[PDB]
């Protein structure tokens, strides 16, 4: 009698049904006898009879729908119970605090060898699960944590990835070597963003590699598309990388007068953006006064329970020292960083024309001198490759051209040093040789704003292919087996999304190609591309021009302004303003000549028509990723962000509902639910079992000696289904398929004589 | 200077721009001074200076656009002139009259071994460029004839056939014979339809076989999917095959007496259609007074000006005794058709309480005596086999059937004795002109063409699913493998993107979740149901480009179709609403074991050679994909050529030129896509290593000596050719549109003809 109907804040209410009318239910809320409300019958849930208890596995409740789902991970959340299955696949929901010892090499010892469903669930679980089925069918890996901004991808990853180094790694100076690498790539890869203090600007997929014997011989990580425009400027509330405020914080004086480094509000690169430092009571009076901006003397120090600009750069250098970088490595690194810094101080004005052009100000004279000496540039070079640029003739640049040859060789820069940090990070863990890999991909999903660019299209992009993989995993393929199998599952459908990705990444007519033609034109225009991907694409579903909108701040954006893709998870509006601009990895020769002859050995080595595709070139990286994931065995992280305000027991459940609805968790509900998770071949069961069996049971078809094991263990015929060829056993019955699997000779002998006192 | 814009009935209409606002041009009509009408930019076409002038290839407008191609056309078929190319591809419009001698032997004859362009356009020319092809490449052709129904597809066809076997057959009947069976095709195959009196129902790809010496040796009739509907129940503007007519207007008074036939409105299965012959004052006195229906006496006569239904008669007998049939294999044939129709005759009543079945009616007696007697059946075991079905239950047992199931049971059995009859006069044609081995052969493809009416069903649904996948081979072939050669060959030419029809095969064909599957699961589930079948089409199909509800429709007379009754299939040819009502039904070839036995043991030997406890299903669907991915398999692995056929008017009226209605087939074919790519297009091309290697005995040191681009630069010049009709590609050399005869004497490989051009190479030398 009680059901879950809707409720604008808490997604859903308790409440009783007391009329119905076409399309309608009217809803009396819980010990309100009189008020009632309507909503649509397809709206209203049956609700669990004990609203106190919660369950570990979301498979278990009596009615497992979007209302039931809800109200379970809410009560789990209050009792800081983050983790709850829905059968072998986890939901992870952000606490926003430190919850006590669960991520304790206690914790992950008692995890070890453990079926899923024997300890309560946990990131640790998920981990082993994947390390078993590499060690037992012989096939590499993939852990999938997905998820907002915020939700928590970037811990649980590091929590998947420091259990398998701890539980399969000797223990030894190389097998810690991945997990104390991880301070580097964030210094140099992550930033304060308005949703997340430690926002990771690039997607990884992290491979922990593995002998014959499944013991970890090194590792590798793969880098996908580091935030160019944030090199330069950032939003009042968003920071730059943080490398720039930890270096600026922790350095010794030494380095600070080496690297003539100073407060943030001194560079152009970091005072447009918060120049406040993360700190404690504590850690601020480690922190220089003199290297304190005044906006942090005014304001304070940011808030956040681990980040910390001074701790973090000492916690930084001593990982770099202890996975074998050298102080000369690290210096190199210093040295670009504050070059970079330097270069964004010099300024333009222009030249009196007569002869046109600019000049750099005569203020930018101490600028240019220290970042052409961080760079290993002479002076006069690095002034006249920022003024002028070559075309077979030498031009001079108007003041704004100057300031945009400035900013790309920064970002060309800052890009390149970070390849180098990932690279070296892999010559950290190298191995000669592997068998197999568990690996782990955390990267953003999809985004959108009241302005969409470049960075979005890319990352809506990658989330479509990707979406694409997730379709085709748990329903495509799923379903396809119970078929061929004959199990008359209850079939779950889904909407293909190929024109989508075949709209932006088809050969020649691909929005990807359309744009890298752009970019070899005489006149490159953002207008011409936009109008060359209208024309080339008229009766397309999937393209739409800007003025047919649902909201009404994109009614004025012209045709040839932007574009409309219909992407999967919703249809997202495009400025292609600076599209061709991004879409551009190469440096001007004029500039890329000037850096590539640089005097320091570290800086010619970062870099050893001008013109490379980001958004090919992304696709290349997208493809092989995706080859990967389909050629090993997929676990799924959903991650949760519970309120919008990074706070702790702040469970807001429309904004949880809405994340459960988007990610396709609900309408998978009743497939994972009626579908089975497990299964084996009856031959393979039987031809295990053959030696250590008698003649009565050897006598019997394959499928009769597993239905005699199954009844001798007292499994009932709810727990699995047999189907043509295979057994499927049930979510919640994870623990008895695994005791059914174990090829241990004790273990099959001691069953199959289970099995003869069964039959007496 | 004037230029084209549009008009709602012309397609296009000359004008002059006035002015211009950010997406318009002001248009002002020709001769109309002060009047204006605005139109897009995108919408107005340069126009050719000269307006009374037409050309025979589309490629040498000075302009090429779907505007100049619409009025070259259109001043073309003003003059009589039904064919104009676009480059190597044929446009045919129908007539719908008679033009003297442009199909004679002698008009044959001069077509004879003439390279394209240097005779006037004409289907004789796309089969002689076949035959060239087929005997210079040595490889197999194929001569695809599309358009929609009353197109000119089925004449076409015919025009082709008989100029290859007048021309490269032995002169002998052994060549007619090919040409002389079709009035029996027809005669089993064809039927009146509201866009055609001559409408085949069914489609066929004919191959004239040859030789090593390129001669004819025989022939190969393949024949899809005829109309099974058709035999039993035809709209009021409709009728049944023609064959019905034909013997009920022709037959001698024996024949009639022998068969017991009567008047066409005495029959179920012609009464429900038009019962009216097609006949002129001359023919309708040759037709006897008992075999006209009162229809006929009160509106009289169908008008056609070939079609004739007693004159037809005469005509099939005649090609029946030339072709070899005898008199025993006439009446048998004869036989067959008035025993389906005498089965039509035989009606159903209730049972009562004891048996909730049925009986036949005391007044089809009569039908049940003659439909035994010729189809050779005991009267009792036709009773029994039509009013009850045998189950399983293990003892073989009777269920009765209620009357509806019993009209279903009697119309199975006509439309497959029928079907049967139709398969069995197709392999007594193919009988006619067999052949113990051939080298290659010259196929024509003539499918049922694209075709939509008030309310849409399984027919349509098959008919226009080939029309597509016939448009899908003309894309991959033309539009695609083309731009690809291009681009592997290096030659710069600007990419010309189509819309594909591929999506809405994969909707269709597609495996499991295909709408071919999702009917045979239908078919296959204990209670089968139309509504169920639709139902898993929209769930597993949500938001698909090619599907759509029936309610979504611009046409107002499909907006009350409920979601669960019909679908909206998005076809390259236009948006085709379908009642899927009777798709379960019309998706099954197999006859119920009762049925299919009693036909099995007729008593008649002619009858059983026809034909040779669980569920009796065979895929009308799926066998139709099978054939067409056989018939596709055949198509790519030959050279192939491209007949446009294009219908003028919805009339069958001739000098009525229909803008708007042609303009739309000449942009649903993809011709409008294929004249763009010309611009810049090379149909011939040739290996250059080849050419110089064909020459290298016949050239002199001077010449020999030079890299093989450099002779073929020498002999093209010597040759008169312009730099700009070729060009230099990676392997191969290319020609543009209108320099075949030029590419034709390049390629010529006689020895006599090799040292000649050596010759007019070594003048050219000064
Ligand atoms: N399991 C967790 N335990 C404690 N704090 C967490 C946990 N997961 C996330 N957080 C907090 O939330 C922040 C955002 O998490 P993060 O992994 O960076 O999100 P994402 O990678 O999805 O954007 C963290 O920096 C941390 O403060
Ligand atoms: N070239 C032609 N010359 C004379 N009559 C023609 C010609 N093409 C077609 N017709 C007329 O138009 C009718 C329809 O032609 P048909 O070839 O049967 O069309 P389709 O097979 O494409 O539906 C013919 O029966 C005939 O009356
Ligand atoms: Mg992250
Ligand atoms: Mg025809």
């Amino acid at each position: 009698k009680p059901v879950w109907a809707p409720h604008p804040t808490d997604g859903f209410q308790v409440g009783n049904i007391v009329d119905i009318g076409p399309d309608s239910l009217t809803i009396e809320p819980l010990n309100q006898k009189g008020k009632t409300f309507l909503a649509l019958i397809n709206q209203v849930f049956p609700a669990e009879e004990d609203s106190k208890k919660d369950v570990e596995d979301n498979c278990s409740l009596m009615y497992l729908n979007e209302a039931t789902l809800l109200h379970n991970i809410k009560v789990r959340y209050s009792k800081d119970r983050i983790y709850t299955y829905v059968a072998n696949i986890l939901i992870a929901v952000n606490p926003y605090f430190d919850i006590p010892k669960i991520y304790s090499s206690e914790t992950i010892k008692s995890y070890q060898g453990k079926s899923l469903g024997t300890m309560p669930p946990h990131v640790f679980a998920i981990a082993d699960k994947a390390f078993r089925d590499m060690k037992v069918l012989k096939l590499s890996q993939s852990i999938i944590v997905s998820g907002e901004s915020g939700a928590g991808k970037t811990e649980n990853t590091k929590f998947v990835l420091r259990y398998l180094t701890e539980s399969y790694g000797t223990g030894q100076d190389i097998d810690d070597r991945i997990v104390e690498a991880n301070p580097l790539l964030e210094a140099f890869g992550n930033a304060k963003t308005v949703r997340n203090n430690n926002s990771s600007r690039f997607g990884k997929f992290v491979e922990i590699h593995f002998n014959e014997k499944s013991s970890v011989v090194g590792g590798f990580v793969s880098h996908y598309l580091l935030e160019k425009s944030r090199i330069c400027v950032q939003g009042k509330e968003e920071r730059n990388y943080h490398i720039f405020y930890r270096l600026c914080a922790g350095a010794s004086e030494d380095i600070r007068e080496r690297l003539h480094l100073s407060s943030p509000d001194n560079f152009r690169y970091l005072n447009r953006g918060c120049t406040r430092y993360f700190a404690n009571k504590e850690t601020d009076k480690q922190i220089l006064q003199n290297r304190k901006s005044p906006e942090y003397l005014k304001a304070g120090s940011l808030k956040d329970p681990l980040l910390d600009d001074h701790g973090d750069f000492i916690r930084m250098c001593t990982a770099m020292k202890k996975i074998g970088l050298d102080d000369e490595e690290k210096l190199d690194l210093f040295r670009v960083v504050a070059g970079v810094l330097h270069l964004g101080n010099i300024d333009f004005e222009e030249a009196g024309s007569t002869s046109g052009g600019c000049n750099l100000k005569n203020k930018s004279t101490q600028a240019l001198e220290y970042c052409a000496e961080l760079l290993g540039l002479d002076q006069d070079d690095l002034r006249v490759s920022l003024t002028t640029r070559v075309m077979v003739i030498k031009v001079p640049l108007k003041v704004e051209q100057a300031n945009n040859a400035r900013d790309a060789l920064a970002k060309t820069v800052y890009s390149h040093l970070f390849d180098h940090v990932v690279n070296r990070v892999n010559q950290c863990f190298p191995f000669e040789t592997s068998s197999y890999f568990i690996g782990v991909l955390d990267i953003a999903g999809f985004e959108y704003f009241e302005h969409n660019s470049f960075e979005q299209f890319c990352i809506n992009y990658c989330n479509e292919k990707l979406q694409q993989f997730f379709n085709e995993r748990i329903l495509k393929e799923e379903q396809e087996l119970y078929q061929k199998e004959g199990l008359g599952v209850n079939e779950v459908h889904y909407v293909d999304n190929q024109d989508c990705i075949d709209l932006i990444e088809a050969r020649l007519v691909g929005i990807l190609d359309i744009l890298d033609e752009e970019n070899r034109l005489p006149q490159p225009s953002d207008q011409h591309f936009t109008s060359a991907v209208h024309q080339k694409h008229k009766d397309h579903f999937r393209l739409s021009i800007p003025r047919k909108s649902k909201l009404a701040i994109h009614r004025n954006i012209r045709d040839d302004e932007g574009f409309i893709i219909r992407h999967f998870a919703g249809a997202v509006c495009y400025e292609t303003t600076q599209f061709v601009e991004k879409n551009n990895d190469a440096l001007h020769m004029s500039l890329e000549s000037l850096i590539c002859e640089s005097r320091d050995k570290f800086i010619r080595e970062l870099f050893e028509l001008s013109f490379i595709s980001v958004g090919n070139k992304f696709k290349t990286q997208l493809n092989l990723l995706l080859d990967k994931l389909r050629s090993t065995g997929a676990s799924f992280i959903r991650c949760i962000k519970p309120n919008l305000k990074m706070t702790s027991h702040h469970f807001e459940g429309a904004q949880i509902l809405s994340q459960l609805q988007c990610s396709g968790m609900v309408s998978v509900l009743d497939l994972m639910q009626g579908g089975f998770p497990s299964r084996a071949s009856f031959h393979e069961l039987y031809n295990m079992y053959k030696k250590y069996m008698p003649d009565k049971l050897a006598r019997l078809d394959p499928r009769l000696f597993c239905k005699a094991l199954f009844k001798a263990l007292g499994l009932n015929e709810i727990d699995y289904k047999f189907g043509l060829t295979k057994v499927f056993f049930r979510p919640g019955k994870f623990a008895e398929f695994d005791q059914i699997m174990k090829s241990d000779p004790d273990h099959l002998a001691e069953l199959v004589k289970r099995v003869n006192h069964w039959l007496i």
